[PDB]
């Protein structure tokens, strides 16, 4: 069919290096757009931002999970169009963040993070995934993994709802549980413990340059199933 | 286990008689609560209300569909609790409205009603249903069916986004396609053409009184799957 750019997703915990490497990679990729999730500029995004930033605000975990997926569906069409025009697209967070942050509440009791004692559907990975099905699949997913101790040493803690170490630990496990690189070879878990900014960039670039994710291709856009 | 009230859902098109019969039935049922979907009082509800009432407002069909389901998940816990305390609950619209109004956009081209030429997932009944899975199943679902010509004669057209006869026709078909009373005997399609307010009430009541949906039961709450 025709030429297109590629979709490259960076996942990870807070302060794992995602926005830093996303910008650096927008620079190496050309032409390139950078999209952040959640997109707090959209109308659903502003709700999500209330939820994350005003910790008195009330919303069931299932409602919240659905808002995050709806927010991606606000951008889906635009993403496809840009890719098909030959743009390279860097995502900072996406469907893996969606599943993992919600999945982690399932055995976690903290009235701020997870409202109420019932955890209905919060361990059902298929329910959690189903609203993101049909969204564009990244051509490459890069998961940046790191020690909680190393994260605690960096600037960037912002007092949002999920920014609690005991919860972040559960989220770390949930991410490694849903990221299976044998069942899906588009996924690359990259250990960034004790690596500088440039060393990370060099590793990230090598993975990209080797699979040729920086070059146009004649494949169609894959979709999440 | 313990006693509970019952969940009785009234579905139908606009002006098919739903709010009228819901109030009348809150009166016959005791103790009773009436819940309307969408619930436009919640924070997601206010978004839904923007979407329905400000026809210049922009939102992808998939995002919109997800908001409607999220809105039900705002109320899910409360619904269960009230039922388990012995309250009878009347719903005016629910998951059937969710699927049908979105499913109907799939072969309908009108930039107000359905933004953009792609209809991704809008014919996939499983995607459409999946976010409502795990919500409480009504014990009885009553679908009020009626001619479009009879509807056009009644007061109640409010200029909201979907209030176009050519779309309403597609929605009517979608409802009859997803409501299968053989595969699910909790569902009752009731023809209300040429029936007065009281004649409808008498028919609705007979169905309820006969299945004993007005009485407490020792069954657990069923859930959508
Ligand atoms: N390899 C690294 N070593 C040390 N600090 C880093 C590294 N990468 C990023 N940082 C710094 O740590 C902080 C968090 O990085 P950031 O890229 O904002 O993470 P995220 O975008 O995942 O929340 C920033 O202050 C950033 O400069
Ligand atoms: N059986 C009926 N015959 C004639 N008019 C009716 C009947 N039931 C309701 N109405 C009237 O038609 C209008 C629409 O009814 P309503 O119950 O508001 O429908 P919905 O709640 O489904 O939008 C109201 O003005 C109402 O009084
Ligand atoms: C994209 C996304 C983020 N999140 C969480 C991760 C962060 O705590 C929060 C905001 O992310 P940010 O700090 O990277 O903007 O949202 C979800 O719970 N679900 C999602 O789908
Ligand atoms: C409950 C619900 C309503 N709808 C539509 C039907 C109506 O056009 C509109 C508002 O309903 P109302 O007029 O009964 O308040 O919302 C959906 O599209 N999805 C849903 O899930
Ligand atoms: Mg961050
Ligand atoms: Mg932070
Ligand atoms: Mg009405
Ligand atoms: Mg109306």
């Amino acid at each position: 069919t025709s030429a297109r750019g590629q979709l490259i997703l960076i996942e990870g915990l807070d302060r794992s290096g995602k926005s830093t490497q996303a910008s650096i990679l927008s620079t190496k990729l050309s032409p390139s757009k950078l999209i952040k999730f959640p997109d707090r500029s959209t109308p659903i995004g502003k709700l999500i931002n209330e939820y994350l930033t005003n910790k008195s605000f009330t919303l069931s975990d299932q409602a919240a999970h659905l808002l995050f997926s709806a927010n991606r569906w606000e951008l889906s069409q635009q993403i496809q169009d840009l890719l098909n025009q030959g743009y390279f697209i860097i995502l900072d967070r996406y469907i893996y963040s969606g599943i993992a942050y919600t999945l982690a509440k399932n055995d976690f009791h903290d009235e701020t993070i997870s409202q109420g004692k019932n955890k209905q559907q919060l361990n059902n990975i298929d329910w959690l995934l189903s609203p993101d099905k049909g969204l564009p699949k990244p051509d490459l997913t890069l998961f940046l993994t790191l020690d909680l101790e190393e994260i605690s040493k960096r600037k960037g803690w912002g007092d949002e709802r999920y920014e609690l170490q005991q919860f972040q630990a559960k989220v770390k496990q949930c991410f490694l549980e849903i990221l299976d690189t044998n069942k899906d070879p588009t996924i690359r878990i990259v250990d960034v413990g004790g690596k500088t900014i440039d060393q990370v960039t060099t590793q990230l670039w090598e993975i990209i340059e080797t699979n040729k994710n920086h070059e146009l291709i004649n494949d169609s856009i894959q979709f999440i199933t």
